[PDB]
């Protein structure tokens, strides 16, 4: 919806799917919801290339479709959903964190392969865990836990009416939001204070996420606490300290509430401070801290516009990271092709003379590239962690 995000979508769509898919994808992003003939005409693409490109995009949950007026299907792509391709490593990891390699592989399969039936996922995962015997029933049980906890959901309703599975991104997001609030409350408070916020966020998963938590009572919060030795008097002292606290994650009016917008507001600002410390230094990070709670172009306590433009800078840097990775990998096209071919000979199996095909300076270059690629990969994940926080905060500031 801005050139920064549209350049990013373009890059992702081509890296993952190539020329025509990028062409059709970017088009539906730029020009909006429209039928096949128009896409074909407006893009100067053959009606079958459009048909195929849309199939790949639908398969990958990147393009949705709808029947309007009479029998006329209009295709639509969401710029945001394409940028979520950058968050896939986090979704997959978060799953492993909660469920085993079973959870990890289910979400990896659904995210990377696209639309799959519960059957196709269970089969694909069991085989994958067997090659490292995997009981398909345990795979199926993990899938059911994911679906019950809404981390995984059926695609909206050929027109194959709910027979396919999709990872629920809105669920991973509220989890990331809740995870962040708790961690903030743990690093600035008491851990017993963070656990109280956690259960409060856990039980208020009902009446979320469309500024403030659903009002919760002291009596029910006590009953909903996990299996851990704690008296009602101790907990009541903790809600009271949560109420009267500097970050302002609570207000109450026993009935207690979590100030979700202030929670995101303070997460956003702390992320701004980190950029100040990395770009300007520790001496300059101390100056720009007191101005919060002009030497360099910004305004006194301007929360939104700073985050709103830091997001723009995040989209630009992620786009720069991708371009550099493509550049590094293109400048070594011949060598990594030699590396690929050398790997193929060893797989068919003496071995030492086949390895020798790659010279020591060539292996020094392949390792430097692997190190550099892993470095750019890691930055991309780390920048998206900032993107999530800025986006969430900015989305919450649309009340």
């Amino acid at each position: 919806m801005t050139q920064a995000e549209i350049k990013l979508c373009s890059l992702l769509l081509q890296e993952h799917f190539g020329e025509i898919v990028e062409k059709i994808g970017v088009h539906l992003i730029r020009t909006g919801s429209q039928p096949l003939r128009v896409i074909a005409h407006d893009t100067g693409t053959s009606l079958d290339q459009v048909k195929k490109a849309l199939c790949v995009l639908v398969q990958h949950n990147l393009v949705s479709y709808q029947v309007h007026k009479r029998g006329v299907v209009e295709y639509e792509a969401q710029c945001s959903r394409v940028l979520r391709m950058l968050r896939y490593p986090r979704y997959i990891y978060t799953t492993k964190t909660l469920y085993s390699d079973t959870g990890e592989l289910i979400v990896e399969e659904l995210l990377l392969n696209g639309k799959l039936t519960m059957s196709a996922v269970v089969k694909k995962v069991a085989d994958r865990l067997t090659e490292t015997t995997m009981d398909y029933a345990e795979v199926s049980n993990t899938f059911v836990r994911l679906a019950d906890t809404h981390f995984v959901q059926r695609c909206p309703s050929i027109p194959d009416d709910g027979i396919y599975w999709q990872a629920n991104l809105d669920r991973f997001h509220q989890h990331f939001r809740d995870q962040a609030i708790v961690s903030a409350v743990a690093n600035r408070m008491d851990q017993t204070s963070s656990e109280i916020v956690r259960t409060m966020l856990r039980m208020s998963e009902i009446t979320t996420s469309s500024p403030f938590t659903q009002p919760l009572s002291s009596n029910e919060i006590f009953r909903s606490l996990p299996v851990g030795y704690n008296i009602s008097k101790q907990v009541l002292d903790q809600y009271l300290t949560l109420l009267a606290d500097d970050p302002l994650e609570f207000v109450g009016k026993g009935m207690y509430v979590i100030n979700l917008h202030k929670a995101l507001a303070s997460l956003a600002t702390a992320t701004l401070e980190s950029v100040v410390q990395e770009r300007f230094g520790s001496r300059c990070a101390r100056i720009f801290r007191l101005v919060l709670q002009r030497t360099f172009y910004l305004y006194t306590v301007n929360i939104l516009s700073a985050a709103r433009m830091l997001l723009h800078r995040c989209y630009k840097s992620i786009a720069n990271l991708i371009e550099r990775r493509q550049f590094e990998t293109k400048e070594n096209k011949r060598l990594l092709e030699k590396s690929q071919r050398v790997e193929a000979i060893i797989a068919s199996m003496q071995l030492q003379e086949i390895e020798e095909m790659i010279t020591a300076p060539e292996r020094q270059q392949l390792e430097t590239l692997k190190r550099n690629v892993n470095k750019l990969d890691a930055s991309e994940i780390q920048v998206d962690e900032t993107i999530f926080l800025l986006e969430s905060y900015i989305e919450c500031t649309m009340k």
